[PDB]
């Protein structure tokens, strides 16, 4: 069934040494296709994103593009490390948006403490100017975002508390409610160690297509894709068994972490999946998947 | 009556050693504030603008910022030199938004011949993927902007017949009439040698308000102020005497141009108009007028 088409044989974004911010690595961005460009907010570290090379701040950067490949970059991040929960930085962004409004979900990493790491809620008209709404879930957790619309009248959200995807419903993003698993690791498989959302969930005629990622035993990532139903997306209408992704080039293989493919953005341009991609968590790429291809056996 | 308030003593942009199309200077941009940011398409060159420095191009940059200071920048132009009437570029852009469209005029600079410049138009609806519709004024000119609105039904602009403003209409933008000029230098004055538009004209209670630029007999260049009838903006209802700015700062007074200060954008937020503006055609600088204070004698 599905496998994602990479656009090139290059990375799209790389970091760039001249400016600190995002000097060692970028990766694991969101991505949204809006007025007729590709616009990625990236992350990015100072340094190797791994603990053996020190204290990385994670920061959140701007590209845009007419084409999916050929991207230009601001120069300066447009979110820094301003709050306690955002010590060692912002990272992997999910952006949906909903009545003119961009939300931006992403990991405000503080160290402070074991397992110090929130998921955070900015918002922004213009994809520039970005204003914290504050942690969401005060828990550990991470690979979260919102549903792109409001479902029965609620506010839906993906969540992972380890090792599992979450769902959680919410009437004004302030509290939620209705929290239950949807998706667990399998063993003795690919996806064995642990899941969680990749970008935020597209809307189709058959359900939600759902991106995820998963780690196996020797924590190589990859990529897989879900159907939830449209009215409840608790229910799994359906599941590859096979990924739709995996390490093959040289800078998806190799890299400041090893063996990973990670995504937190899927633009969508006329019937047209881009889904961006962290390799190594050093640079993204890009595989595109047809919309008429999404077929579960 | 009116003088422009710089808001800083340095510039708010300028040209970046790393970037060829942009290491030598930035200047003459069009500004424009669109969904809670102020937006400059900056002219940028790699050699000096002058002759004596080498055969300079010029490429339109994208600049933008949430206060109108602090800018973050595309690391590529959002226009290069693509036609055989941009040979040597694209230069002072000026923009205006019409339902939902931006309209940027600029000279293309061909220099195949003598005068070999001409006002070109290209469109777009995110500032960023521009569309060229081709020279609108088959003549040497430049200094050339529409109206940010329609004028009895008709498209409206401004252009440069040396050394005069002139006004003309136009019912598609292909074919233009009622051609006249309406601003003409001043012997022994400040603006003696000629004169040229600055930004677009920016509608007012009392008339069009409009920012025009003047060269003295030793080639200074400083911005003054005019107004027009609203209904009929051939009729010129009042101009001040004196100049609004003077190139007064260091970086005003020297340069690749010496003792220039020259608008070709000029955005509005809250009733504040923020006035960009080349220094010696080689940094960008910016100065407020609130509307409040548009007084004439
Ligand atoms: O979220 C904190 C921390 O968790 C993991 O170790 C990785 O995903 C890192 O990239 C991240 O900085
Ligand atoms: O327009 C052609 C040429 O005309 C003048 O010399 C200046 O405004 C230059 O900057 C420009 O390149």
């Amino acid at each position: 069934g599905i496998k994602l088409k990479r656009l090139s044989d290059k990375p799209v974004l790389m970091p760039k040494a001249e400016n600190e911010w995002e000097r060692a690595a970028v990766f694991n961005t969101a991505a949204i296709y809006d007025n007729g460009l590709f616009h990625l907010i990236y992350r990015a570290t100072d340094i190797g994103p791994h603990a053996k090379y020190g204290k990385y701040i994670s920061r959140l950067g701007y590209a845009v593009s007419k084409d999916g490949i050929n991207f230009m970059r601001l120069d300066k991040p447009v979110m820094s490390n301003e709050t306690e929960q955002e010590l060692r930085g912002l990272e992997d962004p999910r952006i949906v948006k909903i009545d003119g409004i961009y939300y931006m979900m992403y990991t405000g990493f503080g160290d402070r403490f074991q397992d110090d790491y929130r998921i955070c809620l900015a918002t922004s008209k213009n994809l520039i100017d970005w204003e914290r709404k504050g942690v969401v879930l005060d828990e550990p957790n991470k690979d979260a975002s919102l549903f792109p619309e409001k479902i029965n009248g609620k506010y839906v959200m993906l969540h992972r508390r380890y090792p599992d995807i979450w769902i959680a419903f919410s009437d004004d993003l302030k509290n939620w409610y209705d929290h239950k698993p949807i998706l667990k690791p399998i063993p003795n498989t690919w996806e064995s160690a642990r899941v969680g959302i990749g970008g935020p969930p597209i809307k189709t005629k058959d359900g939600w297509f759902l991106i995820y990622h998963a780690a196996d035993d020797n924590n190589v990532y990859r990529l897989g894709a879900v159907l939830l139903d449209l009215e409840d997306p608790s229910k799994v209408i359906a599941r590859q068994k096979e990924p739709i992704l995996e390490p093959e080039l040289g800078w998806e293989k190799e890299g400041y972490i090893p063996n990973v493919v990670f995504s937190c953005g899927n633009a969508v341009k006329d019937d047209t999946i881009y889904v961006y991609y962290g390799g190594a968590d050093t640079v993204i790429g890009v595989a595109i998947l047809e919309m008429k291809d999404i077929k579960f056996h």
